[PDB]
Protein backbone atom coordinates (compact mmCIF):
# COMPACT_ATOMS: atom_id res chain seq x y z
CA UNK A 1 0.00 0.00 0.00
CA UNK A 2 1.28 3.41 -1.07
CA UNK A 3 1.83 6.22 1.45
CA UNK A 4 3.33 9.19 -0.41
CA UNK A 5 5.99 10.34 -2.83
CA UNK A 6 8.95 12.40 -1.64
CA UNK A 7 9.88 15.05 -4.21
CA UNK A 8 13.39 16.51 -4.40
CA UNK A 9 14.14 19.53 -6.60
CA UNK A 10 17.74 18.52 -7.26
CA UNK A 11 20.44 20.87 -8.55
CA UNK A 12 23.65 19.66 -10.22
CA UNK A 13 26.58 22.09 -10.44
CA UNK A 14 29.53 21.30 -12.71
CA UNK A 15 32.85 21.71 -10.88
CA UNK A 16 35.15 20.29 -13.57
CA UNK A 17 34.34 20.01 -17.27
CA UNK A 18 31.64 17.38 -17.68
CA UNK A 19 31.46 14.98 -20.63
CA UNK A 20 28.41 12.76 -21.12
CA UNK A 21 28.77 11.46 -24.65
CA UNK A 22 25.96 11.40 -27.18
CA UNK A 23 35.99 14.71 -31.80
CA UNK A 24 33.20 13.65 -29.44
CA UNK A 25 30.26 15.93 -28.56
CA UNK A 26 28.18 15.87 -25.41
CA UNK A 27 24.55 14.78 -25.43
CA UNK A 28 22.17 17.66 -26.15
CA UNK A 29 18.49 18.45 -26.64
CA UNK A 30 16.49 21.40 -27.91
CA UNK A 31 15.95 24.39 -25.61
CA UNK A 32 13.88 27.48 -26.35
CA UNK A 33 16.36 30.11 -25.17
CA UNK A 34 14.90 33.42 -23.92
CA UNK A 35 11.52 31.98 -25.01
CA UNK A 36 12.49 32.71 -28.64
CA UNK A 37 15.46 30.88 -30.06
CA UNK A 38 15.67 27.09 -30.53
CA UNK A 39 19.06 25.90 -29.33
CA UNK A 40 20.65 22.49 -28.83
CA UNK A 41 22.15 22.50 -25.34
CA UNK A 42 23.47 19.91 -22.87
CA UNK A 43 21.30 17.98 -20.46
CA UNK A 44 22.18 15.35 -17.87
CA UNK A 45 20.35 12.04 -18.47
CA UNK A 46 18.80 10.52 -15.37
CA UNK A 47 20.33 7.20 -16.38
CA UNK A 48 23.79 8.74 -15.92
CA UNK A 49 23.14 9.91 -12.35
CA UNK A 50 21.21 6.80 -11.28
CA UNK A 51 23.62 4.41 -12.98
CA UNK A 52 26.67 6.11 -11.50
CA UNK A 53 25.26 6.34 -7.97
CA UNK A 54 24.13 2.71 -8.14
CA UNK A 55 27.54 1.47 -9.31
CA UNK A 56 29.24 3.44 -6.53
CA UNK A 57 27.08 1.85 -3.83
CA UNK A 58 27.72 -1.60 -5.30
CA UNK A 59 31.45 -0.82 -5.15
CA UNK A 60 31.32 0.02 -1.43
CA UNK A 61 28.95 -2.92 -0.73
CA UNK A 62 26.16 -0.78 0.67
CA UNK A 63 23.57 -2.77 2.62
CA UNK A 64 20.63 -1.54 4.65
CA UNK A 65 20.25 -1.19 8.40
CA UNK A 66 20.47 -5.00 8.50
CA UNK A 67 21.73 -7.20 5.68
CA UNK A 68 18.95 -6.19 3.30
CA UNK A 69 19.56 -5.16 -0.32
CA UNK A 70 18.16 -1.65 -0.09
CA UNK A 71 20.19 -0.73 -3.18
CA UNK A 72 18.30 -3.29 -5.27
CA UNK A 73 14.98 -2.43 -3.61
CA UNK A 74 15.44 1.27 -4.46
CA UNK A 75 17.28 1.28 -7.79
CA UNK A 76 15.56 -1.87 -9.08
CA UNK A 77 16.39 -5.55 -9.46
CA UNK A 78 7.43 -1.94 -8.28
CA UNK A 79 9.18 1.42 -8.62
CA UNK A 80 10.58 3.30 -5.62
CA UNK A 81 13.01 5.87 -7.06
CA UNK A 82 12.96 7.97 -10.24
CA UNK A 83 15.82 10.30 -11.13
CA UNK A 84 14.66 12.35 -14.10
CA UNK A 85 16.72 14.08 -16.75
CA UNK A 86 18.18 17.38 -15.54
CA UNK A 87 18.13 20.47 -17.75
CA UNK A 88 20.04 23.75 -17.76
CA UNK A 89 19.07 26.40 -15.29
CA UNK A 90 18.72 28.99 -18.06
CA UNK A 91 18.98 31.84 -15.58
CA UNK A 92 21.79 33.79 -17.19
CA UNK A 93 21.27 32.32 -20.66
CA UNK A 94 19.47 34.97 -22.76
CA UNK A 95 20.77 34.35 -26.30
CA UNK A 96 21.87 31.35 -28.36
CA UNK A 97 25.45 32.67 -28.30
CA UNK A 98 25.33 32.88 -24.50
CA UNK A 99 24.06 29.28 -24.77
CA UNK A 100 27.05 27.22 -25.95
CA UNK A 101 29.51 29.33 -24.09
CA UNK A 102 28.40 26.55 -21.72
CA UNK A 103 30.44 24.14 -23.87
CA UNK A 104 34.23 24.04 -24.00
CA UNK A 105 36.19 22.21 -26.70
CA UNK A 106 39.07 20.45 -24.95
CA UNK A 107 41.95 18.77 -26.76
CA UNK A 108 43.43 15.48 -25.55
CA UNK A 109 45.00 15.02 -30.34
CA UNK A 110 41.21 14.68 -30.47
CA UNK A 111 38.81 17.42 -29.37
CA UNK A 112 36.33 16.57 -26.60
CA UNK A 113 33.33 18.68 -25.64
CA UNK A 114 32.68 19.49 -21.98
CA UNK A 115 30.11 21.47 -20.03
CA UNK A 116 32.13 24.25 -18.44
CA UNK A 117 32.48 24.62 -14.69
CA UNK A 118 29.66 26.57 -13.07
CA UNK A 119 26.73 25.62 -15.28
CA UNK A 120 23.79 24.30 -13.29
CA UNK A 121 21.19 21.63 -14.04
CA UNK A 122 17.74 21.29 -12.48
CA UNK A 123 15.98 17.95 -12.15
CA UNK A 124 13.46 16.13 -10.00
CA UNK A 125 13.96 13.02 -7.89
CA UNK A 126 10.80 11.13 -6.93
CA UNK A 127 10.89 8.65 -4.05
CA UNK A 128 7.79 6.49 -3.57
CA UNK A 129 7.13 5.31 0.00
CA UNK A 130 4.96 2.31 0.85
CA UNK A 131 3.74 0.98 4.18
CA UNK A 132 6.43 -1.33 5.52
CA UNK A 133 9.24 0.73 3.97
CA UNK A 134 12.05 2.30 6.01
CA UNK A 135 11.90 5.86 4.69
CA UNK A 136 14.86 7.03 6.80
CA UNK A 137 17.08 4.21 5.52
CA UNK A 138 16.13 4.86 1.88
CA UNK A 139 16.88 8.58 2.11
CA UNK A 140 20.16 7.72 3.83
CA UNK A 141 21.08 5.24 1.09
CA UNK A 142 20.33 8.00 -1.43
CA UNK A 143 22.30 10.66 0.47
CA UNK A 144 25.51 8.65 0.88
CA UNK A 145 25.31 7.60 -2.76
CA UNK A 146 25.37 11.30 -3.61
CA UNK A 147 28.30 11.70 -1.21
CA UNK A 148 30.17 8.92 -3.02
CA UNK A 149 29.58 10.61 -6.38
CA UNK A 150 31.11 13.92 -5.29
CA UNK A 151 34.41 12.17 -4.55
CA UNK A 152 34.03 10.58 -8.00
CA UNK A 153 32.73 11.86 -11.33
CA UNK A 154 29.88 11.86 -13.84
CA UNK A 155 30.39 10.92 -17.47
CA UNK A 156 33.66 9.87 -19.05
CA UNK A 157 37.34 10.77 -18.73
CA UNK A 158 37.16 11.02 -14.94
CA UNK A 159 40.79 9.90 -14.77
CA UNK A 160 41.61 12.99 -16.86
CA UNK A 161 39.77 15.09 -14.26
CA UNK A 162 36.43 15.45 -16.03
CA UNK A 163 32.99 15.50 -14.51
CA UNK A 164 33.39 16.55 -10.89
CA UNK A 165 29.91 17.53 -9.74
CA UNK A 166 28.22 19.10 -6.72
CA UNK A 167 24.71 17.74 -6.14
CA UNK A 168 22.24 19.72 -4.02
CA UNK A 169 18.94 18.22 -2.93
CA UNK A 170 16.42 20.74 -1.66
CA UNK A 171 14.17 20.12 1.26
CA UNK A 172 11.92 17.09 0.70
CA UNK A 173 8.34 17.70 -0.41
CA UNK A 174 6.00 14.93 0.72
CA UNK A 175 2.86 14.52 -1.40
CA UNK A 176 0.09 12.18 -0.30
CA UNK A 177 -3.22 11.42 -1.95
CA UNK A 178 -4.57 14.73 -0.63
CA UNK A 179 -1.93 16.87 -2.36
CA UNK A 180 -2.72 15.23 -5.70
CA UNK A 181 -6.22 16.74 -5.36
CA UNK B 1 36.89 -4.73 -2.65
CA UNK B 2 37.03 -1.03 -1.73
CA UNK B 3 38.56 0.08 1.58
CA UNK B 4 38.75 3.89 1.66
CA UNK B 5 39.54 7.01 -0.33
CA UNK B 6 42.46 9.33 0.42
CA UNK B 7 41.74 13.00 -0.31
CA UNK B 8 44.54 15.54 -0.79
CA UNK B 9 43.77 19.25 -1.00
CA UNK B 10 46.37 20.22 -3.60
CA UNK B 11 47.91 23.64 -4.23
CA UNK B 12 49.91 24.63 -7.31
CA UNK B 13 51.98 27.82 -7.28
CA UNK B 14 53.54 29.19 -10.46
CA UNK B 15 57.25 29.91 -10.04
CA UNK B 16 57.96 30.90 -13.66
CA UNK B 17 55.44 31.87 -16.36
CA UNK B 18 53.25 28.83 -17.00
CA UNK B 19 51.79 28.34 -20.50
CA UNK B 20 49.20 25.60 -21.02
CA UNK B 21 47.79 26.06 -24.50
CA UNK B 22 44.16 26.06 -25.54
CA UNK B 23 49.50 35.09 -30.43
CA UNK B 24 49.02 31.89 -28.41
CA UNK B 25 46.57 32.04 -25.48
CA UNK B 26 46.49 29.85 -22.39
CA UNK B 27 43.54 27.60 -21.59
CA UNK B 28 40.87 29.53 -19.69
CA UNK B 29 37.36 29.13 -18.31
CA UNK B 30 34.61 31.42 -17.05
CA UNK B 31 35.17 32.75 -13.52
CA UNK B 32 33.06 35.19 -11.52
CA UNK B 33 34.69 38.38 -10.21
CA UNK B 34 33.18 39.44 -6.87
CA UNK B 35 30.61 36.74 -7.75
CA UNK B 36 29.02 39.31 -10.10
CA UNK B 37 30.90 39.85 -13.39
CA UNK B 38 32.12 37.16 -15.80
CA UNK B 39 35.74 36.84 -16.87
CA UNK B 40 37.86 34.27 -18.72
CA UNK B 41 40.77 33.29 -16.46
CA UNK B 42 43.27 30.42 -16.52
CA UNK B 43 43.03 27.01 -14.93
CA UNK B 44 45.32 23.97 -14.83
CA UNK B 45 43.69 20.87 -16.38
CA UNK B 46 44.08 17.76 -14.26
CA UNK B 47 45.27 15.90 -17.36
CA UNK B 48 48.26 18.24 -17.62
CA UNK B 49 49.45 17.41 -14.10
CA UNK B 50 48.66 13.69 -14.27
CA UNK B 51 50.12 13.36 -17.76
CA UNK B 52 53.36 15.17 -16.94
CA UNK B 53 53.82 13.32 -13.65
CA UNK B 54 53.32 9.95 -15.31
CA UNK B 55 55.53 10.97 -18.24
CA UNK B 56 58.28 11.90 -15.77
CA UNK B 57 57.88 8.67 -13.79
CA UNK B 58 58.26 6.64 -16.99
CA UNK B 59 61.46 8.36 -18.18
CA UNK B 60 62.84 7.34 -14.77
CA UNK B 61 61.61 3.71 -15.11
CA UNK B 62 59.84 3.90 -11.75
CA UNK B 63 58.75 0.57 -10.27
CA UNK B 64 57.29 -0.66 -7.00
CA UNK B 65 59.16 -2.49 -4.27
CA UNK B 66 59.28 -5.47 -6.65
CA UNK B 67 58.84 -5.27 -10.43
CA UNK B 68 55.48 -3.64 -9.72
CA UNK B 69 54.21 -1.44 -12.53
CA UNK B 70 52.67 0.75 -9.85
CA UNK B 71 52.56 3.61 -12.38
CA UNK B 72 50.09 1.54 -14.42
CA UNK B 73 48.17 0.33 -11.36
CA UNK B 74 47.68 3.97 -10.33
CA UNK B 75 47.65 6.21 -13.41
CA UNK B 76 45.97 3.49 -15.50
CA UNK B 77 46.86 1.05 -18.25
CA UNK B 78 39.22 0.28 -11.67
CA UNK B 79 40.07 3.92 -10.92
CA UNK B 80 42.71 4.60 -8.27
CA UNK B 81 44.02 8.14 -8.85
CA UNK B 82 41.99 11.19 -9.88
CA UNK B 83 43.67 14.57 -10.33
CA UNK B 84 40.99 17.21 -10.79
CA UNK B 85 41.33 20.48 -12.66
CA UNK B 86 42.88 23.25 -10.56
CA UNK B 87 41.27 26.69 -10.44
CA UNK B 88 42.47 30.12 -9.38
CA UNK B 89 42.71 30.79 -5.67
CA UNK B 90 39.76 32.98 -4.71
CA UNK B 91 42.25 35.72 -3.84
CA UNK B 92 42.95 36.44 -7.51
CA UNK B 93 39.24 37.05 -8.21
CA UNK B 94 38.16 39.66 -5.66
CA UNK B 95 38.29 42.43 -8.30
CA UNK B 96 39.18 43.05 -11.93
CA UNK B 97 42.29 44.56 -10.34
CA UNK B 98 43.70 41.03 -9.99
CA UNK B 99 42.48 39.26 -13.17
CA UNK B 100 44.63 41.37 -15.51
CA UNK B 101 47.90 40.75 -13.64
CA UNK B 102 47.28 36.98 -13.77
CA UNK B 103 48.19 36.68 -17.47
CA UNK B 104 51.50 37.94 -18.86
CA UNK B 105 51.97 38.53 -22.59
CA UNK B 106 55.56 37.49 -23.32
CA UNK B 107 57.28 37.94 -26.68
CA UNK B 108 59.45 35.19 -28.16
CA UNK B 109 55.15 35.97 -31.52
CA UNK B 110 53.33 36.93 -28.31
CA UNK B 111 52.84 34.02 -25.90
CA UNK B 112 50.49 34.27 -22.94
CA UNK B 113 51.65 32.70 -19.69
CA UNK B 114 50.32 32.68 -16.13
CA UNK B 115 52.33 35.05 -13.96
CA UNK B 116 54.71 33.88 -11.24
CA UNK B 117 52.96 33.73 -7.88
CA UNK B 118 49.39 32.87 -8.90
CA UNK B 119 48.00 29.91 -6.98
CA UNK B 120 45.64 27.13 -8.07
CA UNK B 121 43.88 24.51 -5.97
CA UNK B 122 42.30 21.16 -6.78
CA UNK B 123 41.82 17.71 -5.30
CA UNK B 124 43.77 14.47 -5.64
CA UNK B 125 41.53 11.51 -4.83
CA UNK B 126 43.15 8.13 -4.22
CA UNK B 127 41.04 4.98 -3.90
CA UNK B 128 42.55 2.05 -1.98
CA UNK B 129 41.36 -1.53 -2.52
CA UNK B 130 42.05 -4.84 -0.81
CA UNK B 131 45.59 -5.92 -1.66
CA UNK B 132 46.78 -2.58 -3.03
CA UNK B 133 50.03 -1.19 -1.64
CA UNK B 134 48.95 2.11 -0.12
CA UNK B 135 52.43 3.07 1.09
CA UNK B 136 53.99 2.55 -2.35
CA UNK B 137 51.07 4.29 -4.10
CA UNK B 138 51.55 7.45 -2.03
CA UNK B 139 55.32 7.17 -2.49
CA UNK B 140 54.94 6.86 -6.27
CA UNK B 141 52.65 9.90 -6.45
CA UNK B 142 54.91 12.00 -4.23
CA UNK B 143 57.99 10.91 -6.20
CA UNK B 144 56.35 12.08 -9.42
CA UNK B 145 55.39 15.41 -7.87
CA UNK B 146 58.97 15.79 -6.63
CA UNK B 147 60.31 15.09 -10.13
CA UNK B 148 57.87 17.64 -11.56
CA UNK B 149 59.37 20.47 -9.51
CA UNK B 150 62.69 19.99 -11.34
CA UNK B 151 60.84 19.86 -14.67
CA UNK B 152 57.92 22.01 -15.84
CA UNK B 153 54.25 22.12 -16.74
CA UNK B 154 53.03 23.23 -20.15
CA UNK B 155 55.15 24.38 -23.06
CA UNK B 156 58.52 26.07 -23.63
CA UNK B 157 60.08 24.56 -20.52
CA UNK B 158 63.43 24.90 -22.27
CA UNK B 159 62.87 28.67 -22.36
CA UNK B 160 62.26 28.64 -18.60
CA UNK B 161 58.46 28.40 -18.68
CA UNK B 162 56.25 26.49 -16.32
CA UNK B 163 58.27 26.01 -13.14
CA UNK B 164 55.72 24.93 -10.54
CA UNK B 165 55.61 24.26 -6.79
CA UNK B 166 53.04 21.62 -5.81
CA UNK B 167 51.92 21.36 -2.18
CA UNK B 168 49.84 18.45 -0.91
CA UNK B 169 47.74 18.92 2.20
CA UNK B 170 47.58 16.33 4.92
CA UNK B 171 45.78 13.18 3.74
CA UNK B 172 42.09 12.81 4.59
CA UNK B 173 41.11 9.15 4.91
CA UNK B 174 37.46 8.55 4.03
CA UNK B 175 35.94 5.12 4.56
CA UNK B 176 32.24 4.32 4.45
CA UNK B 177 32.01 6.19 7.77
CA UNK B 178 32.75 9.67 6.39
CA UNK B 179 30.30 9.18 3.49
CA UNK B 180 27.38 8.36 5.81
Amino acid sequence: KWKYNIIYNMEIEVLTGLHIGGDSPVITTKYLINNVEPCDLPYIPGSSIKGKIRSLLENVDYKGKNGDDIVSKMFGYLTRLIIRDAFLDDGHIKSAEDARNVIEIKSEPRFIERVRRGTKFKGKIILSIYEGDNEEEMIKCLKTGISLLEDSYLGGNGTRGYGSVKITLGEPIKKGIDKYE
